[PDB]
């Protein structure tokens, strides 16, 4: 009943809330309509003063800007065709350079390559005896490994046998015991649980 | 009561991986033997190798980078040079715009700065009229909603302290038989709880 007592006070001050939201919403709203008021006859002022003002405000930014921009388009054609001709010297200049060095730089990077291939071809061939001598060891080794490991493996299974079997059996019958113990103890504490919490 | 049996069962386990470590180690020692020396075979001849390789590498790519080396006194040294006269010739075309535009969008700004100080500052003083009208309302408006707010605080007081007295009168009441009832199943709880966990 506690649930439902308290309920009641909660719902009688809901409802004196509600009796006062009516006076608030009423003050409030009546404020708020001289707030609007005051901003309404604001709006002949921040609105109207600015929609005047806002006929010499943007035409004079206009006529600046089109000034401006004559002024850039006046100066766009000389700097462009400035930029035209420095770009077509240092490009000129440059390609000068692109060919006969580059040309050059390809002739000797097919000295700098062809001497690399050179080198590489016995490289390459001794990297082939390297990996067969070492694929030679990793293989006697690796066969010998094998052996070693499948013989500590069977090993371990025949201790993990004493697991599997001895003391996994142990455990079990251990493990019996244990969970009547459990079982007692889960039913006591379920009455517990019911009896007190229900 | 079971925890020495446990404990003896592990015991026996921790026992067997004893006689495992003795020969595992044994054989794992002579596998050691084996990879060792056959990392060894497998390392002489590559460290071996490693002088009569690294070596001459080292001498090819020493005439690699000297070449390199020079074409950068053949390309990178020339091209410097032309890039810094191209620089300096950018940069004489820039400062022959830097300046002249310079001073030309420093008037512009001018020209934006000045119609600015009749733009906003006269427009910051009729906002002042605005602000001086909706402080105004504020004030008046905030003034009487103050009032408000102290009645409806005094409202709210009222309202609360009159649902105060008979909650908390009445939470008390109720919980004076809700704590010696909990004080009954707590007590009846714990007794118990002591058997179950004994
Ligand atoms: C049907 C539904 C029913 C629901 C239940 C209804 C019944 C509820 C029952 C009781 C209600 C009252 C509970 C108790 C209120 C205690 C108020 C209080 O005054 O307690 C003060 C004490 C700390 O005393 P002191 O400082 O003087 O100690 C030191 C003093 N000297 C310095 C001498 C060192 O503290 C405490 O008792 C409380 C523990 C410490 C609190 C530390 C401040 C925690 C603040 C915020 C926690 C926010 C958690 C959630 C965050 C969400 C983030 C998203
Ligand atoms: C439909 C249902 C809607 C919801 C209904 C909710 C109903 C809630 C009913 C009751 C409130 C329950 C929660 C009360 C929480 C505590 C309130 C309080 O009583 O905390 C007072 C303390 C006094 O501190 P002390 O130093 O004396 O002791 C310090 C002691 N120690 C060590 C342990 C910190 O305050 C402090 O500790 C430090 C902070 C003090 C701040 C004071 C600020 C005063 C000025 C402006 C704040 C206005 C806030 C208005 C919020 C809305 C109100 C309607
Ligand atoms: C010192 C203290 C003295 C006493 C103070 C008392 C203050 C009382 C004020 C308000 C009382 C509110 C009572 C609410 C009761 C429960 C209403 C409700 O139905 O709870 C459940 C609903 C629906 O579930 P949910 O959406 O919560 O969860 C959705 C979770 N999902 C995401 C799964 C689906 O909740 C919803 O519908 C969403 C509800 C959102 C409410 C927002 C806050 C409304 C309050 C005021 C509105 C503004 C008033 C002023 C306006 C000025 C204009 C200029
Ligand atoms: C709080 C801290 C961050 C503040 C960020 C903002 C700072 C600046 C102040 C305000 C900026 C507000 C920006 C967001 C505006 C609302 C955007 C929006 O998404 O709103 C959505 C809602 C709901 O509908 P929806 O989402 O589907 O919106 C699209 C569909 N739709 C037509 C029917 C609304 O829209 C609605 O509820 C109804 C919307 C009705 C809008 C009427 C606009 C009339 C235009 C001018 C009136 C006269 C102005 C005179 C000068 C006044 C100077 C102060
Ligand atoms: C200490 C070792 C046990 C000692 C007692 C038992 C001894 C038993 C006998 C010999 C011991 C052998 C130990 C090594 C066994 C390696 C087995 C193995 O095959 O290895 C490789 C596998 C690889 O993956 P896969 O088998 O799926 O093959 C690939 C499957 N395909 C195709 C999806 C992706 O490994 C895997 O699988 C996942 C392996 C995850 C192992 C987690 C071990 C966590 C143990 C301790 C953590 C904390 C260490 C630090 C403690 C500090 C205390 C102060
Ligand atoms: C001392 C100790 C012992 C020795 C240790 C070192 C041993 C080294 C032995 C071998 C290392 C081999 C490394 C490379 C392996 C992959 C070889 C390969 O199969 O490569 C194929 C590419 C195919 O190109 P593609 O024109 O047919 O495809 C054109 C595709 N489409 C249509 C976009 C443009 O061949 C190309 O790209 C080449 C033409 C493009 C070149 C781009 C720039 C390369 C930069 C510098 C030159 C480096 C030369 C030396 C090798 C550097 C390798 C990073
Ligand atoms: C023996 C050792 C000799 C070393 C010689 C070094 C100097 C060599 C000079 C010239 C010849 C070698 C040039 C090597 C670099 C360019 C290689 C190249 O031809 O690449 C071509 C690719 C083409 O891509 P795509 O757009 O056609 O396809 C995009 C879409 N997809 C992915 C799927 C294809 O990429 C491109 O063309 C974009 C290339 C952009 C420029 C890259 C320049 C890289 C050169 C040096 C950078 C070094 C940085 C060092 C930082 C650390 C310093 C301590
Ligand atoms: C690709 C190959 C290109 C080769 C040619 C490259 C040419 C350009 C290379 C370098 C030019 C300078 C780059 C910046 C170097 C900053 C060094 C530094 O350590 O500077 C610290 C100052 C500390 O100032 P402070 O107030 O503590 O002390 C009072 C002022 N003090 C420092 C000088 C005593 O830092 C400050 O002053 C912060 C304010 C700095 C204002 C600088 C105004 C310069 C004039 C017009 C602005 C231009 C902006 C261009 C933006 C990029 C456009 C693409
Ligand atoms: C409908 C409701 C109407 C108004 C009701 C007012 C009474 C409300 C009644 C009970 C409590 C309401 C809720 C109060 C919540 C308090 C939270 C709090 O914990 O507050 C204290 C903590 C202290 O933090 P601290 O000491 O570690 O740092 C201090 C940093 N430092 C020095 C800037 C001082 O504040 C902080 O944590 C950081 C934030 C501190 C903000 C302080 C704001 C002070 C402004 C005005 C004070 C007005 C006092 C008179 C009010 C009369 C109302 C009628
Ligand atoms: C960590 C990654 C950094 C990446 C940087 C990328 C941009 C590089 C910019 C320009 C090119 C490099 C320009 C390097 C200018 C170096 C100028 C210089 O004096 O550097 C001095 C440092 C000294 O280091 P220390 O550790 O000895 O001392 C540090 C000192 N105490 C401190 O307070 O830090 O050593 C160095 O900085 C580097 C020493 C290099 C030695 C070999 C120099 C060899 C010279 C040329 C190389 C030719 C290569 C030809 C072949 C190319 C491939 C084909
Ligand atoms: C009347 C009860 C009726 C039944 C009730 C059943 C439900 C009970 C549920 C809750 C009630 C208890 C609620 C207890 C709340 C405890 C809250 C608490 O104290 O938090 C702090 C403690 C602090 O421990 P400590 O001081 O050791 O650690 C300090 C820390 N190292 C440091 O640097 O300062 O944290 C710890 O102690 C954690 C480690 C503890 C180690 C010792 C743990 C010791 C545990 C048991 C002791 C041995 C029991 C042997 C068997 C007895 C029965 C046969």
């Amino acid at each position: 009943l506690k649930l439902l007592d308290n309920w009641d006070s909660v719902t009688s001050t809901f409802s004196k809330l509600r009796e006062q939201l009516g006076p608030v919403t009423q003050e409030f709203w009546d404020n708020l309509e001289k707030e609007t008021e005051g901003l309404r006859q604001e709006m002949s002022k921040d609105l109207e003063e600015v929609k005047a003002k806002v006929q010499p405000y943007l035409d004079d930014f206009q006529k600046k800007w089109q000034e401006e921009m004559e002024l850039y388009r006046q100066k766009v054609e000389p700097l462009r065709a400035e930029l035209q001709e420095g770009a077509r010297q240092k490009l000129h200049e440059l390609q000068e350079k692109l060919s006969p060095l580059g040309e050059e730089m390809r002739d000797r990077a097919r000295a700098h390559v062809d001497a690399l291939r050179t080198h590489l071809a016995p490289y390459s061939d001794e990297l082939r005896q390297r990996l067969a001598a070492r694929l030679e060891a990793l293989k006697e080794n690796g066969g010998a490994r094998l052996a070693e490991y499948h013989a500590k493996a069977t090993e371990h299974l025949s201790t993990l046998s004493e697991k599997a079997k001895p003391a996994l059996e142990d455990l079990r019958q251990g493990l019996l015991p244990v969970l009547e113990s459990f079982k007692v103890s889960f039913l006591s504490a379920l009455e517990e649980y019911t009896k007190k919490l229900n």
